[PDB]
């Protein structure tokens, strides 16, 4: 199954920076969302979940087709709460009707990471919307109540190795769990991208507790929380080594996260040899906007 990137007609870096800017401006404007966390974290999560359906074996799912817009996928129980991110992006898509859905969703994620002071994430245009019947079935996104072996195996389907998995999970520094979405509650509620997930894993005093939805989670007196799959990264000795590396090297984490997030967002896509180079968008702050 082959998906070839096709640039929206006539569009260049400048067009997509405009889209970036609109998303970034709306992120600053609608600052009250989720108890003043803002839409940053849910847009990152949306970009991952639209990409996380990918299957390297037959190239079903993946960000290319923009299939989150179809009910089967936006109603996936794994995607509960993502509708907020989609609703955010709706006026963006109305203003820039030329961008594809997959490009918009992935770009939402990139814009969110950068505006929250994360690393630059090179981004490539050219995803093309595909019909309803290409929508992957529910069930391809990962469970939270599992261990290190589950996590490692899960991510093999997205062609990610130990380093990539540990790097990607660092996004859980952002936002929080919502009992009504996932059966988990709590969390940092941070909207600044840093390597704190690793620091928290290593430095907090964690207690295995049951939440109000009758699910187990790791809680700290400090008020942080970790999913069983998060916590598995310090139970497994290979994952633990990498957790300690990122906890001790902000720049290294930023560099690896950037590589892994782009890869994630680009899985399944074939880029023509003469496609444009990846775009690196300036932040509003860099633009003085
Ligand atoms: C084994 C892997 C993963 C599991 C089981 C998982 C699970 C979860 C769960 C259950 C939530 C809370 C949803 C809700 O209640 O609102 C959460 C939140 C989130 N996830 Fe993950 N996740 C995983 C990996 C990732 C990765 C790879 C990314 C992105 C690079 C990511 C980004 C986030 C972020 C940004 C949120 C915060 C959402 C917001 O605050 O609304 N997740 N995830």
């Amino acid at each position: 199954l082959v998906h070839v990137a096709s640039v929206e007609k006539g569009r260049s870096y400048e067009d997509f920076q405009k889209v970036y800017n609109a998303i970034a401006l709306k992120l600053r404007e609608d600052d009250e969302y989720d108890n003043y966390i803002g839409y940053g974290p849910v847009l990152v999560r949306l970009a991952w979940h639209i990409s996380g359906t990918w299957d390297k074996h037959d190239n079903t799912g993946g960000s290319y087709g923009g299939t989150y817009r179809f009910k089967k996928e936006f109603n996936d129980p794994s995607n509960a709460g993502l509708q907020n991110g989609f609703k955010f992006l709706e006026p963006i898509h109305k203003e820039f009707p030329w961008i594809s859905s997959g490009d918009l969703f992935s770009l939402g994620g990139v814009t969110a990471v950068q505006e929250m002071q994360g690393p630059k994430i090179p981004w490539r245009c050219g995803r093309v919307d595909t019909p309803e019947d290409t929508t992957p079935d529910n069930g391809r996104l990962p469970d939270a109540d599992k261990d290190a072996g589950y996590v490692r195996t899960f991510f093999q389907r997205l062609n990610m190795n130990d380093r990539e998995v540990v790097a990607l999970m660092g996004a859980h520094a952002l936002g929080k769990t919502h009992l009504k979405n996932s059966g988990y509650e709590g969390g940092g509620a941070n909207n600044v991208f840093t390597n704190e997930f690793y620091l928290n894993l290593l430095n907090e005093d964690w207690k295995l507790e049951k939440n109000d939805a009758n699910n187990e989670q790791w809680d700290s007196k400090s008020g942080y929380m970790m999913l069983p799959t998060d916590y598995s990264l310090i139970q497994d000795p290979k994952y633990l080594s990498i957790v300690k590396e990122y906890a001790n090297d902000q720049d290294k984490f930023f560099k690896d996260f950037s590589k892994a997030f782009e890869k994630l967002l680009e899985n399944g896509i074939t880029f023509p040899k003469d496609a444009p180079s990846p775009f690196i968008f300036k932040t509003l702050e860099e633009q003085g906007l």
